[PDB]
RNA sequence: UGGCGAGUGGGUGAGUGAGG
DNA sequence: CCTCACTCACCCACTCGCCA
C-alpha cells in the first residue's frame, strides 16, 4: 500500500564562498526514478534537504502514488513539514527570536506538494542507516558536483 | 510599539573546510 | 579512527546594539 524513498541534501562548502547544494532520491536498486541533481536557486544544505523531499512527492505525484513513507536525515525539514509550520501560519512566518523564517518559501512549497499526500515522515541517523541512506547521499554528493541547467 | 542586526546556552539534527 | 576551523536553521527564552 506505502512506497518506501530515501532522500538526501548535501551542499559542498555550505556556508562557504562558493557552495554547491544537491539533492539524491533513491526508490530502489536501479530504479529509473533514482535522480542526483544540482539544486536550483539559494546555495545551502536545508534548502537541498527539503526539496530532496519535494522532488520525491514530485516523482511519486507522477506515478499515482499518495501513500509515501519518506525518509531523511534531516531533523529540520521533519519538524518543520509535521509540526512548525501549523504554528507559522498563526504567526505570520515569525522564528521564536521574532525574525522571519529564512526557508519559509522551501516549506511552503513542501506542504504545497503534501497536499492530496499520505506521507509517514521517517527520520535515518545520518551515519547509522543502511544502504537506502547511504546511497541516497551518494546521490546528492554527485549530484552537487553538477553545473546548472 | 514597529522595523533591523548581533549575542547568550541548552535541545534537534544536518552540511562542510584544513590536516594525520 | 584522530585533530583543529566553520555555517545551515529551527525549538526553548532573555540580553545587547541600530532606526522611527
Ligand atoms: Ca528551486
Ligand atoms: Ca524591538
Ligand atoms: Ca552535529
Amino acid at each position: 500500500d506505502f512506497v518506501v524513498v530515501y532522500t538526501d541534501g548535501c551542499c559542498s562548502s555550505n556556508g562557504r564562498r562558493r557552495p554547491r547544494a544537491g539533492i539524491g532520491v533513491y526508490w530502489g536498486p536501479g530504479h529509473p526514478l533514482n535522480v542526483g541533481i544540482r539544486l536550483p536557486g539559494r546555495q545551502t544544505n536545508q534548502r537541498a534537504e527539503i526539496h530532496a523531499a519535494c522532488k520525491a512527492i514530485e516523482q511519486a505525484k507522477t506515478q499515482n502514488i499518495n501513500k509515501l513513507v519518506l525518509y531523511t536525515n534531516s531533523m529540520f525539514t521533519i519538524n518543520g513539514i509535521t509540526n512548525w509550520v501549523q504554528g507559522w501560519k498563526k504567526n505570520g512566518w515569525k522564528t521564536s527570536a521574532g525574525k522571519e523564517v529564512i526557508n519559509k518559501e522551501d516549506f511552503v512549497a513542501l506542504e504545497r506538494l503534501t497536499q492530496g499526500m499520505d506521507i509517514q515522515w521517517m527520520h535515518v541517523p545520518g551515519h547509522s542507516g543502511f544502504i537506502g541512506n547511504e546511497e541516497a547521499d551518494r546521490l546528492a554528493r554527485e549530484g552537487a558536483k553538477q553545473s546548472e541547467d
